[PDB]
């Protein structure tokens, strides 16, 4: 299990300097944790880590996104906030998916301040849900934070 | 675990030369993935940590992949992903980071996935690198992992 938890690394972080750390440290988490279900082929997309989706300089780069390499679109994207609300990076991630510009099926939001998660997906009318598990993936991507 | 696309078989399906963006992030997201267990299993002491700042500020270095000891708040080891272009910059930076700053760094790393080739620089050895995989501070062969 992980030798420091995200509730102690944030019980820790009293002047706000470890934001930074944290926030890579969800992210190798979520890597980390999804890398060996790709390898062992149950899941067919690749976890990928601050992947920008275009060439463009004001392509989004999300901060986890699972990469369909034959179609070479990203299905999934994970956003983990940072000194950001829960609610509002949400709103972004709804619009990134909408827009059918990149193929995303399925977005997430995670606050690792309070371990709580928004998902969105293609068609659901731009509403959001409390919810941690991934169709796409069929996986609680949760477990591995 | 294997690889279901290797890095050889990536760069040479990339003739076109296009791909730099997935193929480095992928190099960083098998680093990264495959020393992770290590440090849940306290096989290692240190958080493998991707694209992580040294320091404060939009001044900070931040490489690829970093092993980040949580106790001492500090990087120990860190490790550069790179092309044929960048082969030169990020082994002048590795050095330089280790000996002419106090970040705490003990082993720097070039890996060049063009080539699949690695370089080592450790603390000390006069800014002289070698051409090695082993990081004696995590006793662990990294190339084993890309
Ligand atoms: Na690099």
């Amino acid at each position: 299990s992980h030798p420091i938890s995200l509730k102690t690394l944030v019980q820790e972080d009293d002047i706000g300097v470890n934001a930074p750390i944290i926030h890579q440290s969800v992210i190798a988490r979520l890597t980390a944790g999804l890398y060996p279900l790709y390898q062992s082929k149950k899941i067919p997309f690749e976890p990928l880590p601050e992947t920008m989706l275009t060439e463009g300089y004001s392509s989004p780069v999300p901060d986890v996104l699972l990469y369909d390499h034959q179609t070479e679109e990203a299905k999934v994207i994970i956003e983990v906030c940072q000194n950001s609300g829960l609610k509002h990076d949400t709103s972004k991630i709804v619009k990134l998916i909408e827009d059918n510009a990149y193929g995303i099926l399925e977005g997430f939001v995670f606050n690792y301040k309070t371990q709580q998660w928004l998902r969105y997906r293609l068609g659901d009318g731009g509403v959001a849900t409390n919810s941690s598990f991934s169709e796409v993936l069929q996986v609680d991507l949760n477990t591995f934070v």
